[PDB]
């Protein structure tokens, strides 16, 4: 069926994040290793991101919320994942604070989650996370197509 092909994209897609997260070699011979050590790299040196949702940016930012929904390890190998997982136990009751991951100011990440908070407007608040009848939260915002087009559609002048 159509809605297993889309997971399975979607799960070679996260198997690519996590290549290319552990990764050392800039000249990986794989396109998907490529895809997205690119992809990583821009996200990091990026100053459209949140200034109204960089197309690149934003759509690793959907991939790593929908492994985060699936995901349970405290030390996981997705960069964004741990603290997504934080802000969405947040939305739940799992968690406490908004403009802040916990109470405490201490356990915060290295990297200013002002920048953290602004990634949550580029996604949907409620509707990735609403009551549910049957598992169907996952394919909500996501293709078997649009896997490639969000990182080879690179932005241009025309
Ligand atoms: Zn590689
Ligand atoms: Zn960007
Ligand atoms: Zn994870």
């Amino acid at each position: 069926s159509p809605q297993e092909s889309r997971r399975l994209s979607i799960q070679r897609c996260i198997q690519s994040l996590v290549h290319a997260c552990q990764c050392r070699n800039a000249n990986c011979s794989l396109p998907s290793c490529q895809k997205m050590k690119r992809v990583v790299q821009h996200t990091k040196g990026c100053k459209r991101k949140t200034n109204g949702g960089c197309p690149v940016c934003k759509q690793l930012i959907a991939l790593c919320c929908y492994h985060a929904k699936h995901c349970q390890e405290n030390k996981c190998p997705v960069p964004f994942c741990l603290n997504i997982k934080h802000k969405l136990r947040q939305q739940q009751g799992s968690g406490s604070g908004s403009e802040e991951p916990q109470s405490d100011p201490s356990v915060e990440p290295p990297l200013s989650q002002e920048t953290f908070s602004d990634l949550w407007k580029l996604l949907p608040e409620n509707n990735v996370l609403s009551p549910l009848p049957s598992q169907a939260m996952d394919d909500l915002m996501l293709s078997p197509d649009d896997i490639e087009q969000w990182f080879t559609e690179d932005p241009g002048p025309d």
